[PDB]
DNA sequence: TGCTCGCCAC
DNA sequence: CGTGGCGAGC
DNA sequence: GGCGAGCGCTCGCCACG
């Protein structure tokens, strides 16, 4: 009677209209769309709502089907269409529109019908045969035969559409760079909303960010399915526009946001698109520009320094072997080194080149460029290796039951899901603590919003302190009792730190945390809590250990053509620190 | 004094009461009741005639307005009451009817009387809440109180009006269906023929009882239709479905099936048919789209009905299978049984093919090639498109014409050549010898018009008369018309529009430019297979009167697409040398 | 084919 | 001020 | 041709920046 879908919808709707400012986003015409929706009969509502979450684009009246909806819908359309919601056929004016409607047997069976060449070619081919056949007009007649065969077709009007697409994006920014059906369903943490700061300056802030948003996701698109020269050409526009808007008066503002704020600008957003061409430049082998890009990444530090570690690691692999420039290598490596946002990963990753490019014919002369460097070496660890099957059942598992027959019956392959898990279930009320300005916006968040970034902490110390101090010399039968405490109260509330199925049950939990030990899991949490981005990432995919005696140990497992990354090099190092006992298992070859 | 709608009333009567025959189809007090109204006064009669052509539904007296029957009609309805014409409010007792005789300040007077919740409802869910509320008895109450507010009504009372009814029938049965006795009756000279009765067309009084209550009934469901009442018209049909099968092997069938097709048209199964194809339209536009299967296949399961309809009903078969159900294979027996069926006219045969084509070649049915053998290579060949930049649609199209040295034309459709037909042909169409073509001396059209004996019935005179026309020389072509318009303008006839032509020389001067051998393969389609050929002739005929360039013209604007029919005859007058197109409109 | 619009005696 | 929700007429 | 109704959308009022 009163669906899913639409609940959800009016929810969104109510709590933007509910503020002023995130209204101000909107001029008059707009705002009064807004209400003219509000306006529509419930039947109308239900119908503008089951169009609006399907691909902009026209389709088939004879598919529509919403039974508990109207047995019929024309007359449904039929208000959605003098209201300026939907459009009919009659404003079908476009053939490349039509002509993608249109499934392959009825593209062949036009193309039949009007003689067209090579019909048998793939849609793109014949799509482009037609609209070039109509370039000898002609068009207006391929229109109205293939119109005749889609039969009554409908769309969204895209003006409206796109009102409620950035009404959207203002109601969860950080979907928008990651809609959802099962909001209807999920429990959501608990916390409570404190928003302090407007995020888009205006009407126009908003409409910007908008088209950056489709642009990334058009170029996306492109690369996914190896269309690498179209994900180029899109991509150089989209870099045109960017540079077009930088002028613009709100980017000022968004400057002045917090970094983890500052995620939900255009600005953040085209920086994304623009570390994207990186790879796309790349893949098309065009590494002489893609250094200047990179360079050009590099040379501003208002967006994504969460990326600067990636950036100066791949701007060191074009040089060094892309483009042989072996000075500015060393230069890019002392740099990269200097950075204080690098994390210890593509740190390790930076250094290490420079260990190699010091240490070859190509650089004994420029001896002197190399004095800098820091002596950052790191621990060796335990290594194994079994052997395989196939060509593979999941290495994780094949290394499972190995550990099994070693005498480790418990064992979980969270990757950095099964510590982040764990960190949530000890840090829950301080993860999700009051008073902390801008992290909550909504009451549908599975995260702080300042979560991944350095603020975190900086925002949170006195508590993270004495709760990281207070787990360190915890006492066992306390480490259970702190983790049953939120396993109880919380349990299937959805926070995006803690995976509610890792763990087969609160005991399981509890015994891992029992053999951890207070004085790892502190270790742990300081580093996610200091730095959260990078250091999720580096966790052993493994652990495993024997219920009795507590004897565990947390393995990272490696497949034939599978090595240590530098992030993960770095954490094993770093448990190993802790006490920890590590290892890394190799599958070998069958 | 003596207006129109008497008039024609008067020669209903009259043409229904010249045969004794069709007089023994009502019984004695029903002929008297004709009697009596003959027997009513002038002003009795023209009363009398407003409310039969009103719905059959309670008046109040007090809203009658007819200063041209009498300044004051209440003793008017007393003499049609005294008669046993009309009834009065004496015995209005019905609550459903009393209720729908109010008009909405009155419901909501009677509403709030009664103390119903929501007086300032609509109508129809007051008139419901009374009805409901009389379900409780105090229905009695709520008549006399709705009476009080209606003041003296009257209806007409339903046996005689039944009996007036069936009388129309019989004097003009294609007004009956017509829907999916006319004005001018007094004043339209008709065609010349003899009258000639041949057959019994119903086999008793009750037959046409039956009949002429189906006909009633096909005429409510397609109302329904119209106005989107589509709930309400599927009970409608499904009701009427249960009387027909619930008549089914009885008696009288068995002499309509010995009837010709062009009076089998005029009997109780045939009606019940032309439901049953309604029912499958219902059954679509509810999406409903496996039932509509079964009722097509049970009524191509019969073939003494409506074999004009088979090709629709083929065509829509394949599509709702082919669409949808999208069950390939017996799809492709469908179209190859439809395409066997020698009843279905070219245009739904081209559907019918068309469809064939695209089945064939897909790979979802490369293997079913053994099905498709038999087929034979019917092909209609491809016409030539062009596009211009609402106002008239039709409008804008001749303006462009004009502009292009078209500087006379004709928004015809098929009127246009279907008139030109008309005056060429006449006095064959018309001839005399043709048993049961010509039935009463008000027709507008033979009576086997829409039928394959049209032809059959007419062919060594239509074959002299087509030969004649198809050498005939631009004099002659102008000459034949203008005596046949000069000799019988403003008869009434169905194919002649006697305003489609601005004056006798504009349609001479069409005729020369179309010239003999268009004229004649024109003609010859339309007496061949009228119904089809009607329908699907060019929106537009444009010509430029020095020259004699003609050009003739289908037009497209948005969301407006070719049927099958007009590319049929697009191709055919393309095969007879004239100049055709297709002109599509595109948004400005 | 736009279109806002639904019938009832003339 | 400027804005837009927002409730009575054709 | 007559209208009997339905009925969805302008114009002012207030609040809210």
């Amino acid at each position: 009677e009163f669906p899913y879908y639409l609940r959800s919808f009016l929810v969104v709707l109510k709590t933007v209209l509910e503020n002023e400012d995130d209204m101000l986003l909107f001029d008059e015409q707009e705002k009064g769309i807004v209400t003219k929706f509000y306006q529509l009969s419930a039947t109308g509502q239900k119908l503008y709502v089951r169009l609006f979450q399907r691909k902009l684009s026209w389709i088939k009246m004879t598919k529509l089907e919403y039974e508990e909806i109207a047995l019929d819908l024309t007359p449904v359309i039929e208000e959605l269409t003098n209201a300026g919601f939907l459009q009919t056929e009659s404003e079908l004016q476009e053939l490349s529109e039509v002509l993608e409607l249109l499934s392959a047997p009825e593209l062949k069976s036009l193309a039949k019908t009007f003689h067209l060449v090579n019909p048998n070619g793939q849609k793109q081919q014949l799509v482009d045969a037609f609209l070039k056949l109509a370039k000898q007009g002609i068009g207006a007649v391929i229109l109205k035969r293939a119109k005749a065969l889609a039969g009554q077709s409908v769309r969204i009007c895209k003006g409206p559409r796109a009102v409620f697409s950035r009404i959207l994006l203002l109601f969860s920014l950080t979907d928008s760079m990651e809609l959802l059906v099962n909001l209807g369903r999920m429990e959501f943490p608990s916390y409570t909303i404190n928003r302090k700061t407007h995020i888009f300056q205006d009407r126009d802030d908003l409409i910007r960010y908008a088209a950056a948003t489709h642009m990334l996701s058009d170029i996306s698109s492109a690369m996914a399915n190896g269309n690498w020269e179209e994900a180029k050409e899109l991509a150089q526009c989209a870099k045109r526009d960017w540079n077009r808007l930088k002028n613009h008066p709100s980017l000022r503002c968004h400057e002045d946001l917090p970094l983890f704020l500052r995620c939900f600008t255009v600005g953040w957003i085209y920086t994304r698109i623009l570390s994207r061409f990186v790879e796309i430049l790349q893949r098309l082998h065009m590494y002489e520009e893609a250094v200047r890009e990179l360079e050009s990444l590099l040379s501003q530090r208002i967006y994504c320094p969460d990326s600067r570690g990636r950036w100066w690691d791949r701007l060191a692999l074009n040089l060094h072997q892309h483009l042989k420039r072996l000075e500015p290598t060393i230069k890019c490596i002392t740099e990269g080194l200097a950075d204080p946002e690098v994390r210890t990963g593509h740190r390790l990753s930076l250094y290490q080149r420079a260990v190699r490019l010091r240490e070859s014919p190509s650089c004994k002369k420029f001896k002197h460029l190399f004095q800098q460097l820091p002596e950052m070496a790191v621990q060796d660890v335990k290594h194994v290796t079994i052997t395989g099957r196939l060509c593979l059942c999941s290495v994780e598992e094949l290394a499972l039951a190995h550990y099994r027959r070693s005498g480790f019956d418990q064992g979980i392959h969270g990757e950095g899901s099964t510590f982040s898990t764990l960190y949530g279930l000890l840090l829950w009320d301080i993860i999700f603590m009051d008073g902390i300005p801008d992290v909550f916006r909504n009451a549908c968040q599975a995260f702080p919003l300042d979560l991944c970034t350095d603020s975190f902490f900086t925002s949170r110390r006195p508590a993270l302190e004495a709760r990281l101090q207070l787990i360190h010399d915890a006492p066992e039968e306390s480490l259970r009792a702190w983790v049953a405490a939120t396993w109880h109260e919380q349990e299937g509330r959805v926070a995006s730190l803690v995976s509610w199925d890792r763990f087969t049950s609160l005991q399981q939990a509890q015994d891992l945390v029992s053999c951890l030990g207070g004085p790892v899991l502190s270790g742990v949490c300081r580093h996610l809590a200091a730095d959260f981005r990078h250091c999720r990432g580096g966790l052993p995919a493994l652990v495993v250990w024997n219920s009795q005696s507590r004897h565990f140990k947390l393995v990272e497992v490696k497949g034939p053509n599978d090595r240590l990354s530098h992030k993960q090099m770095i954490w094993l190092a770093e448990l190993q620190k802790l006490g920890a006992e590590v290892e890394v298992c190799h599958v070998v070859a069958v």
